[PDB]
């Protein structure tokens, strides 16, 4: 899987389930074009967003709808969303895992990049 | 100081000095309009971005040019930038500190609202 | 697997491979008794530390030898190790994932606790 | 101030106030001897733990009583405490800030050495 997203909840010590994720790619005209979307599973993971053929060099944005997640739990959170912007595949195809660890007033994110 | 930004470097254990920070506010047309900018000081801090009168309720984005910071240290980083998007002052002025802890492939951010 | 450890490297964007992990359990006399040890695999994961029968209620410490890891990469790090101390299984058996994200002067850790 | 501790709360977006902090130094017999302690202030900070003369090279542990903090807010936390173990001053005095960002099932810590 060339792009996978994993989301964890630091308040409950659980995967963050049913979180909406939207991925965009920067187009020739410098606008964000929709690329893929989905929701995290019971394991906090979102697989199957793209394929190796479609996931070309470019600048991508992964936007995680953290606000809806916290509001459904009864918490008014600080951020509107958590997003990650990165260049992908500029030295050839790679596999990317984007992980995010969420709290109401904080988030942490890391990337794991592997060469298949 | 209604809005302060503090940036720390997790590789060197130091403030992140001379990092460019741009602040935007969301305009009626769902576009990001420039609002303030600066570069962090020797303590990793950026003060004096705005005043209580100008800092009204709304949606703000703080964008930190992390890529230029790591390139200057000879490290190839993952992110194009680190950004933080939040609603402020929806219930009137407050004091906001946005902190960011940087590594080449990761960042953490928190808000201290007092 | 009742106890799994996952270790990631925030400098290189990779799993932290070959990291030593030592687990201890607090004994009746308030000393730390050795419980299990291992090293992380190529995926940054350490499985097979214990079994459901051996992993009883108690206070456990997971100690990750981050110092050796960074020194092998040429970096003199701040911490002597990263450790996590927690009570386990006090409301019945659970499955624990302890994750750590490492940098030379910082670490983050989270737990994911699931009810099998 | 050669050693300062700052503690932040990621759930409420605030300093972590009135948190107990104990500092230990490793003794010749590989035992932890008490060295300093205090509780964080309204800004989440603990100053005045030690002096330059007393703070010699060695191995120190900072232990933060996170469990009592979350219990006071009615949240059941994962960790017994958060602790940070490091070597100081091996090349003579420096100024150390140990920061910790707390959530019920997670903590992050960094050091700022200036
Ligand atoms: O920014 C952070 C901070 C942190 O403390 C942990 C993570 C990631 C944890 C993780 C846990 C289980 C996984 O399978 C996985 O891929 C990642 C990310
Ligand atoms: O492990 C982490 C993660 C993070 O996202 C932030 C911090 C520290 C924030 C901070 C905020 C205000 C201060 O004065 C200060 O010294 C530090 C530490």
């Amino acid at each position: 899987c060339p792009l996978m997203v994993k989301v964890l909840d630091a308040v409950r010590g659980s995967p963050a389930i049913n979180v909406a994720v939207h991925v965009f790619r920067k187009a020739a005209d410098d606008t964000w074009e929709p690329f893929a979307s989905g929701k995290t599973s019971e394991s906090g993971e979102l697989h199957g967003l793209t394929t190796e053929e479609e996931f070309v060099e470019g600048i991508y944005k992964v936007e995680i709808d953290t606000k809806s997640y916290w509001k459904a739990l009864g918490i008014s959170p600080f951020h509107e969303h958590a997003e990650v912007v990165f260049t992908a595949n500029d030295s050839g195809p790679r596999r990317y895992t984007i992980a995010a660890l969420l709290s109401p007033y904080s988030y942490s994110t890391t990337a794991v990049v592997t060469n298949p």
